[PDB]
């Protein structure tokens, strides 16, 4: 897409050498921003092919808050595998957070249904927002939320949503972090008749690895294709109630999709 | 300064029409970012004249932890005099979570001790962060943290900062907001043996009041004065035993301060 392409050639031109936890380089900027109006279409990437149906399952499991990954096993859905303990457990990871988070008297906050009922009786407000940056309950986690925390708003009958990334791999995560808060913007907005606004994507260490730079080039020399479209096939009577086969993306024509390793 | 004049300039020409919670309208816009390189210079605007007097004892009060504003009062500083009790307090502001955020099994953590300890031995982490977005204290506050989460990034022997905020007063907030967590970094970067990188601003719900709309047009008008410098007059043996006295502001030579009133 126009924007993460001037990203991506953004990291290459101005990026300073900057190793991960692990060990692996990158090149990283810090602090970044971009805006996509969902009515220009969905934004996912077209400069390679971006499969949607793993963040799919994710941001439904995510609304769910059971952090144990036996429904994305029951879909075959493998991208919490690495985390996730002998008995599927990953700690109080994003969904616990966003559900449940738990305060110091005993309680657990609904952040989801907070913001929603927020949305409706209060769309000026301008604290429709959700965190997943528990402090207390890092240390459980089987790592610290890469999506931090998003705020809504709503703006002549549109939704629009603002991420805060802390940590983004440009390459390998950040097309899949677009489309999964694009998808939740829709699903927010039909939940509250509203129209889509806009995404606000805002990172902080925002970085392309060294192994990946053959691919970041490749990509570069691609030419944006149009954007899909999204198509939710019906609406449910509430947030919690989506299905995987409720959505739809039409017209999507990529290049070719482009395989990243990573180092262990 | 260039960029805050060009944020103005930018809710004027494309704000939509806003409401807050008091009912006072507003012109907003929702998303933005702002780069100040802290080796050009203290980010204090120039186009009207900032006073930092209040805002140099908030920062210490803050990085104190009490919430009470007895301290503020001894200096008299009135700022948080409209959300304060009976007794002077304020329920867990934001000093509150910055240096002991409750965690449901009954521990505080001192967010501020962590990320110092982060900086100096790991600073390469992507996750440097302090958040006063604490979910379960909201309804105890006196009002929920505008200046909501913070991350810390250090790269080729400089610290920078991004800074969320959840809700900016463009007129009368923002000049503040940026100079605050602007002495912050100097101080973090003092007590690290680090050089100042950049302060990066973002922001969520941004306007400009229409009762400040003469004061927008007169400020406009004005051309940014070359930034001051901020000279740091002690080395303290920690970022907790800063004191008012140790901060100068050197060649700061603004346009008239320009008042702007609230409504009630």
């Amino acid at each position: 897409m126009k924007q993460y392409l001037e990203l991506m050639q953004k990291v290459l031109d101005e990026g300073t050498q900057k190793n991960d936890r692990t060990g692996t380089g990158t090149l990283s900027i810090f602090g970044h921003q971009m805006r996509f109006n969902l009515q220009d279409g969905f934004p996912l990437v077209t400069t390679k092919r971006c499969h949607l149906r793993s963040i799919i399952h994710e941001l439904l499991w995510f609304l769910q808050g059971d952090t144990n990954i036996a429904y994305l096993h029951e879909n075959n859905v493998t991208i919490w595998d690495e985390w996730a303990d002998e008995n599927g457990d990953l700690g109080p990871v994003y969904g616990k957070q966003w559900r449940a988070w738990p305060t110091p008297d005993g309680r657990h906050i609904d952040q989801i249904t907070t913001v929603l009922n927020q949305l409706k009786n209060d769309p000026d407000s301008r604290r429709i927002i959700v965190s997943a940056w528990n402090v207390g309950e890092l240390d459980k986690m089987a790592l610290a939320p890469c999506h931090a925390f998003f705020q809504f708003y709503v703006a002549d009958g549109k939704l629009s949503c603002q991420l805060y990334q802390r940590s983004c791999d440009v390459f390998l995560g950040l097309p899949f972090n677009i489309a999964s808060y694009a998808l939740l913007v829709h699903m927010m907005a039909q939940q509250c008749d509203l129209e889509v606004g806009d995404f606000v994507w805002t990172g902080g260490d925002t970085h392309l690895y060294s192994n990946h730079m053959d691919q970041t080039h490749l990509q570069l020399s691609r030419e944006p294709r149009p954007l899909p479209k999204l198509i939710i096939k019906r609406k449910p009577e509430s947030i919690f109630d989506y299905r995987f086969e409720d959505f739809e993306i039409e017209g999507y024509d990529p290049h070719p999709g482009i395989k990243a390793p990573v180092a262990i």
